[PDB]
C-alpha cells in the first residue's frame, strides 16, 4: 500500500459523540482508521463528567493507555481505578467497562484489532 | 487474567545501546506473552538519544506522552510535541532523537510479527 507518514496534533481532530445503548457520556476521536490501517486502530476517547461505557464483551482484544485522570474500569467481579500513565489489555471476550467518578475530562488511547472496526 | 491493569512506570525499561540506537530505554508494556495481534511499547529518550534511520515491513503507530520528539524521515527531519500521533507506513524511513534537555517518551504499537 501507500508509503509516508503521518504526523498530527490529536486534538486536530473534532471528538464525536457516542451514544448507544451501553455508551453515555463519552465521545471519541479517530486518530488511525479504517482508511488507513494495514492491522489495528488508534482512538482517543474522553468520557465526560458521570460518562459510562457499561459493561460488555466483544471477540477481539483491546488495548488502552490512560492519558488524563481518573478512569474507574468495570471487571466481571468488582471495580478498579486507574489514572494517567495506566496500561489496560482486555483479553479477547474478558467482561470490561468504563466510568468517569470525577468532575474532569477523562481521556484514554484505544487500540483494537481492525476486524473489530473502528 | 483476562485483564491486566498497570501503571506503566513500573514496567522494568530496558537500555537499549547498539550502533543504531543510544540513550533509549525501552518498556514492553502488552508484549508476545498476552497480545493476539499487536504489542505496545513504551519509549524512553534521554537528551540527545538517537534511534537512528531505519525502516520494516510492518507500520508503527506511535502517541507522543512527554516532550519535544525530533522525527527523522527519508529526508529531513519534524519535531512534534506530547499530544502528536505519527502512522509510520510499512518500508518508511523513520527515527527519531532528542534534543531537548529532558526525557522524551512516546508509546510505539507494531503487529506482533514485529516482535516486542
Ligand atoms: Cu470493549
Ligand atoms: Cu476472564
Ligand atoms: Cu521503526
Amino acid at each position: 500500500g501507500p508509503s509516508g507518514m503521518i504526523l498530527k496534533r490529536a486534538y486536530d481532530v473534532t471528538p464525536q459523540k457516542i451514544s448507544t445503548d451501553k455508551v453515555r457520556g463519552v465521545r471519541k476521536r479517530v486518530l488511525i482508521g479504517l482508511k488507513d490501517a494495514p492491522n489495528f486502530v488508534m482512538r482517543l476517547f474522553t468520557v465526560e463528567p458521570g460518562g459510562l461505557i457499561d459493561r460488555a464483551s466483544h471477540p477481539w482484544e483491546q488495548e488502552i493507555f490512560v492519558l488524563k485522570g481518573k478512569l474507574t474500569v468495570l471487571k466481571e467481579q468488582g471495580e478498579e481505578t486507574v489514572e494517567e500513565g495506566f496500561y489496560i489489555f482486555v483479553e479477547p471476550n474478558e467482561i470490561h467497562g468504563f466510568r468517569n467518578d470525577t468532575d474532569s475530562e477523562v481521556e484514554f488511547l484505544c487500540l483494537i484489532p481492525k476486524e473489530g472496526g473502528e
